[PDB]
């Protein structure tokens, strides 16, 4: 069980020792399409890159490339979008993004600004009455509601495809209080948000995947996803014992290179595990 593998690895000060032998197990493949010279300034970070065989391909003939990757879970039948916070030259991309794949969700877990420097472009409308027009992928997006909580801020977006004049709703999700530096000191805030989008129904099978991102779209955005597949599969097993949270992350780590980035990410993915695993055991 999971809780004593905690203790072990937390008595034992383990923590940057695992993380190594999942660095060192992890799957390496081809990311070609993400290094051709014409894709240099769709990339916000160099050593970043989806592997070529799950990357999302955009249906524009000109370029078909954005820094996205498809997870797909097949024991817990739940798939996910991991991204990296659009660029201002990207944000056109994102959304073309959204409404190809028919995501109802969007799961943002970091700040526009953080620790003095952008990490992400500001991709939405901050008031009703100023929308958003794409010129380059023929969207618009307009903010219809917006929940500020203390942890998170849920917002209603309609996005409207002005070729067709289709509209959806998609929900934002933004984890405000992720720290600067570190990782939450609880996990109970993050398992309040997880909760509130499983209850949304954005990461259910009617829908397009989730897309999810941090600045890179591997740590945060990482964490999110291990501690959502594992919690699924706790419930497909109702055995807590079963579940193996490194051959999880080694599963998930075949889609997108680098999720999960500090052996503190590790850590707190053990603990919001075992503590949502009472909340479902
Ligand atoms: C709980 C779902 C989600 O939060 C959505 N929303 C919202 O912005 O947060 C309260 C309103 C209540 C139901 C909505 O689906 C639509 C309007």
């Amino acid at each position: 069980e999971m809780e004593k593998e905690f203790e072990q690895i937390d008595k034992s000060g383990s923590w940057a020792a695992i993380y190594q032998d999942i660095r060192h197990e992890a799957s390496d493949f081809p990311s070609r399409v993400a290094k051709l010279p014409k894709n240099k300034n769709r990339n916000r970070y160099r050593d970043v890159s989806p592997f070529d065989h799950s990357r999302i391909k955009l249906h524009q003939e000109d370029n078909d490339y954005i820094n996205a990757s498809l997870i797909k879970m097949e024991e817990a039948q739940r798939s996910y979008i991991l991204t990296q916070g659009p660029l201002p030259n990207t944000v056109g991309h994102f959304w073309e993004m959204v409404w190809e794949q028919k995501s109802r969700g969007v799961v943002m877990l970091n700040r526009v600004m953080e620790k003095g420097s952008l990490k992400c472009a500001q991709y939405w409308p901050q008031k009703e009455e100023k929308e958003m027009i794409f010129e380059d992928t023929n969207l618009k997006l307009t903010l219809i509601s917006e929940d500020i909580k203390s942890y998170y801020t849920v917002r209603q977006l309609e996005l409207e495809n002005l070729t067709t004049q289709e509209t959806r709703e998609i929900l934002h999700f933004h984890y405000t209080t992720w720290p600067d530096f570190g990782v939450p000191e609880s996990p109970a805030s993050f398992l309040n948000f997880l909760f509130k989008v499983r209850e949304s129904g954005s990461l259910s099978p009617e829908h397009g995947p989730v897309v999810v991102h941090c600045s890179a779209g591997i740590g945060r955005s990482g964490t999110f996803c291990l501690a959502d597949t594992c919690l699924l599969l706790m419930d497909k097993r109702k055995d807590p014992s079963s579940v193996d949270i490194k051959k999880v992350l080694l599963e998930m780590r075949k889609f997108r290179m680098g999720l999960i980035q500090t052996a503190d990410q590790l850590r707190f993915s053990y603990l919001a595990v075992i503590e949502g695993a009472k909340f479902i055991m």
